[PDB]
């Protein structure tokens, strides 16, 4: 049978994100609009930096600015957490270690608002070089994928995962990104906990010839696998 959270993702699904950020002290706010559509686990967003000037690459806040749109194949639907918090959502909590240089923790609370799915984050950097990869904008802007590798947390009721991003230097090299996830659900009621697994993700940035703020335009293939 049909979850009642799955029902809320057959089709196309409005997304709005705000993130509001503290990287060593230099604070910075993204809104994002979209829509995804969990089907064929195609997001497709554009994001506009607001307020102080955005002191990180933005392909290094990709992974923070809605895992519910993922597309899960059928065989596996019961190991979808992610839509069976829905519509009242879960908590997203990551800490994201940048090698030799700083990391980011954030927490983001991801629900309905309506027939909207809602991603407010706040996010906090510490411990960054001030001439480093990130600070330095160093990071190339096109293109990276990802496999976040899913695991139960029964304790909390909820779901941990941990997975490697490789940020090209405009150099040659590579920056390591080290992921570690947990999420929780708000509601009281079950969720389901996963076997492990993954999430097969692609995201590719590029940039609206017309629009002279800072921004990103995202598009985003995410799906279930393993």
């Amino acid at each position: 049978m049909v979850s009642k959270g799955e029902e809320l993702f057959t089709g196309v699904v409005p997304i709005l994100v705000e993130l509001d950020g503290d990287v060593n002290g230099h604070k910075f706010s993204v809104s994002g609009e979209g829509e995804g559509d969990a089907t064929y686990g195609k997001l497709t967003l554009k994001f506009i930096s607001t307020t102080g000037k955005l002191p990180v690459p933005w392909p290094t806040l990709v992974t923070t600015l809605v895992q519910c749109f993922a597309r899960y194949p059928d065989h596996m639907k019961q190991h979808d957490f992610f839509k069976s918090a829905m519509p009242e959502g879960y908590v997203q909590e990551r800490t994201i270690f940048f090698k030799d240089d700083g990391n980011y923790k954030t927490r983001a609370e991801v629900k309905f608002e309506g027939d909207t799915l809602v991603n407010r984050i706040e996010l906090k950097g510490i411990d960054f070089k001030e001439d480093g990869n990130i600070l330095g904008h160093k990071l190339e802007y096109n293109y990276f994928s990802g496999n976040v590798y899913i695991t139960a947390d029964k304790q909390k009721n909820g779901i941990k995962a941990n997975f490697k991003i490789r940020h090209n230097i405009e150099d040659g090299g590579v920056q390591l990104a080290d992921h570690y996830q947990q999420n929780t659900p708000i509601g009281d009621g079950p969720v389901l906990l996963p076997d492990n697994h993954y999430l097969s993700c692609q995201s590719k940035l590029s940039k609206d010839p017309n629009e002279k703020r800072d921004h990103m335009v995202l598009l985003e293939f995410v799906t279930a696998a393993g």
